[PDB]
């Protein structure tokens, strides 16, 4: 029993952190196979933040302007391009820790182990959310650039997100690590607010679901509701409109603690409108939605 | 900026743990140098569970009796002994992934990251505190058990945690690696009832320093306390009594935020007196306590 924020082990992708220095800036790089990926940013200066141009930008600098460190020492850049928002460094040696990996690009709510690092040394690890506003409410001090979330199947490192930047609301940034920022969010520094942060509705019945496994069921009501009864509450709380799939994706759990979905939703509902009234679940005061029902499964059959 | 119960990176644990069989038994042991660490109820058989003799219970074993199996490959066993509520395993082969290492016994309200693991694999990593009560609220399953936590000084893992059991509350408990469990707690399957959960004071402190770093400032008020007068209205609401110590330790964080202690103390009690409005603090809607002073300054330093 119990249920906590837990990340993946990290040991695959430590492994796998370089730090990146170009002139003044330093980053952290993921080093896969001959190829050091890193926020293409890591190539921007004191005034670049603004407007920079990344094409015009990486003219200026060659593969001997890419400082590429693993721990003590330095790696040969023999090739560097930028793909969309990440450079691509390439180095004359494969990461003998290379772990069997893939690049995915991950819906929101899908949650990934985040691990953070500062000159490409690993700092912590902590369990994210991508937030259906494609920001992540991550804990990145400067220089956490270029650190990675992922998710590991086994022994397969699924890279999800490489971290960019900070926006003006303490809350975070970054691509796929084909460079493609989650969001609408661009590496300048302009105007870059977060839309509504929703609730991951699938993820929140989840964590109660989780909740009712570990002993936590007082939530729990003699109600059912309706999926559009349920969802006319759930859209005036900021939740995410539940649908079939959630339903599906909530079976198995629905199927381990014998309630069906639609009486837990009823259950979501009671917490929405009369809050928790001072009570917690899963020693939370508040309902989480950085679970998935995946993430429950794992932690609730230990995968 | 962001605030998240961030892990230490698990790769250096990862590479020590192993599987531990012992007959029908099946639990998680930790490999530094020739020596393999495991709770010793693995020697505990079907009716064992309520009160068993375990230096009786190990004359039955034998060095062959103990499969330790590291990834795919079984250890030799060549040479076994009790120390307190752990079995070190003695194998002829010398951990290579061994790191930098210490056994620390852990205060209680300090926090380490716990490797999860099942049949020797890292499942999941996350922070935990020893409860003042010295359990742990863990996420643990079966086989769970010979799990650590750990807490990474640089390059040297100072192992303070390896998981027993699982309390009649969902709760945890478990031992240093010198096999001496937090509190009051014997590997034995009889009523062991968790003392009252006090709120580590000095830790919630040091997150709400966390909490006005990252912006979250609004629960500070104009007013200060008197330790004493803070302490009066600490205990009413279960949390530990604050010291100078707890003070100095939280000067770091008064000299980053300009904030005197006894105004943080000030702000806490307005916040226990009043509760939180339905307002959140770093995302939380209750009072983290599971945050050290030292956690907050390197999760806002990045070390
Ligand atoms: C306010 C925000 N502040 C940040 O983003 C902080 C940073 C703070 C904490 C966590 N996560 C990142 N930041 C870093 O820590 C960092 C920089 C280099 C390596 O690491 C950073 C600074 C600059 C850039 C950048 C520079 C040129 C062009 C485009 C972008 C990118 C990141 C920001 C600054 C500038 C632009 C957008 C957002
Ligand atoms: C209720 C509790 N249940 C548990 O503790 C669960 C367990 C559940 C989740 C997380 N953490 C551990 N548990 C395991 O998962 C496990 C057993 C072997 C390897 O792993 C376990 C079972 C038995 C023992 C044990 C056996 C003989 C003598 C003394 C102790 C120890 C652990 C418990 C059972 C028995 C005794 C005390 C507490």
């Amino acid at each position: 029993s119990g249920f906590r924020k837990m990340a993946f082990p990290s040991g695959k992708v430590e492994g796998c952190m370089v730090q990146v220095t170009c002139g003044t800036t330093t980053l952290n790089g993921l080093w896969l196979d001959d190829v050091v990926y890193c926020p293409r940013h890591v190539i921007c200066t004191s005034e670049d933040m603004l407007n920079p141009n990344y094409e015009d930008l990486l003219i200026r600098k060659s593969n001997h302007n890419f400082l590429v460190q693993a721990g003590n020492v330095q790696l040969r850049v023999i090739g560097h391009s930028m793909q969309n928002c990440v450079l691509k460094l390439k180095v004359d040696t494969a990461n003998p820790k290379t772990p069997k990996y893939k690049f995915v690009r991950i819906q929101p709510g899908q949650t990934f182990s985040v691990l953070a690092c500062y000159n490409g040394s690993p700092s912590g690890v902590y369990q994210c959310a991508m937030r259906p506003n494609f920001t992540i409410k991550g804990s990145f001090l400067n220089g956490s650039c270029g650190s990675v979330g992922f998710n590991i199947d086994y022994d397969c490192v699924s890279f999800c997100y490489m971290h960019h930047m900070e926006l003006p609301t303490g809350v975070h940034a970054g691509t796929d690590l084909e460079g493609n920022f989650y969001g609408p969010f661009v590496d300048r520094q302009t105007a870059q607010a977060a839309g509504t942060d929703t609730t991951i509705t699938v993820n929140v019945l989840a964590w109660l679901y989780a909740a009712v496994i570990n002993g936590d069921r007082w939530f729990l009501n003699r109600f059912t509701t309706t999926l559009n009864d349920f969802n006319l509450v759930a859209m005036k709380y900021n939740y995410e409109p539940l649908t079939q799939d959630h339903v599906d994706i909530l079976g198995p759990l629905s199927a381990q603690t014998g309630i069906a979905v639609l009486d837990m939703c009823a259950s979501l509902k009671e917490l929405l409108q009369n809050g928790m009234n001072g009570r917690t679940i899963l020693g939370s005061a508040l309902l989480e939605d950085e679970f998935t029902p995946f993430d429950v499964v794992r932690q609730c059959s230990g995968v």
